[PDB]
């Protein structure tokens, strides 16, 4: 069985982790662990008051298969959490790490994007971080990218972000594909 | 001041009210009131433990411009809230009522779809409710429908659901369109 940690924060982007968590948990039998930087409740961009299971510091990769980090306003408000140690903790156990929107650029700041293909909201967004050394690997494309156990996406790409995470986890069978392929039709 | 009530429930579909709430509240200056049937917490399909602001019976249309009902599993689980009184309260005040996915068929069960153009997950989903007498007006199309102060959509159409709610409220300006137009690109 698969366990995914979703690292929430104040002003998290409601639409970014939603389809992944709802489909994984309710359709695919995945356990979802929600965490916040200090283990206390946070309020999403859309005003949802959410109580997490745990804090970032308590997350243990020993039995969590993936770390998924949604974007949101904390970065631009100057209150973003320190993800460096948390990302390294998961990488050290060769777990999937996924970041979307502002959190993709925060991943760049950890160094984890230095050596793998990736994307984000914009290359300039990643380059704002001095530790980001991954510029040659950035791919300016609309859909999520998955490479080397790291999945990244722009905040405009929540569906492919979900698909790539599930694919990477070996969970993208017919049920998963049936539930996630339905979102394109309203854009035709 | 525009205020939108979002009527959550146990096992609500995380991806359905997310874009609307986040964009409205964070970008467009809209106040979001989240409610559950008994006013106490509920758990989304994705496992979010959400503490709402209030209960359904405290929602007063004198003060609230729109009632937005996400779908989710309560209907299929046979534990859904009775929406008839709440919907009538809002409709009688000529407030927008919007329902997506299973909640669109639940709105059909109140009779509110009898006289307006609408859509849903499928015509047969609406027909499962004996009070639904709107078959002549059902639109089998991928995008949300807005007519007569009622907005409906399939669960696969969260973006157009949000856009039609915002248009109904006279809030779909250049800022709204810019935040909401970005989701098509990942589908080609």
């Amino acid at each position: 069985m698969t366990r995914i940690a979703i690292a929430l924060a104040q002003d998290f982007a409601d639409w970014e982790p939603a389809l992944l968590a709802a489909a994984a948990r309710s359709y695919l039998g995945v356990e979802i662990v929600h965490a916040t930087p200090d283990g206390m409740p946070v309020t999403s961009m859309g005003g949802l008051k959410v109580t997490p299971d745990t804090s970032y510091d308590a997350l243990d990769p020993v039995d969590i298969d993936a770390l998924v980090i949604p974007g949101g306003l904390s970065w631009e408000k100057g209150t973003a959490a320190d993800l460096g140690g948390l990302v390294k903790r998961f990488r050290d156990r060769d777990r999937l790490v996924a970041g979307i929107c502002a959190a993709a650029s925060a991943l760049g700041g950890t160094g984890v994007l230095n050596d793998v293909a990736h994307t984000g909201n914009a290359l300039a967004s990643h380059k704002a971080y001095p530790a980001y050394r991954g510029e040659a690997h950035y791919r300016d494309q609309p859909r999520a990218v998955s490479d080397g156990g790291v999945v990244t996406a722009a905040g405009s790409a929540p569906v492919s972000f979900a698909v790539e995470i599930l694919k990477s986890l070996g969970l993208f069978g017919p049920e998963a594909e049936a539930e996630l392929q339905i979102f394109a039709a309203e854009h035709r």
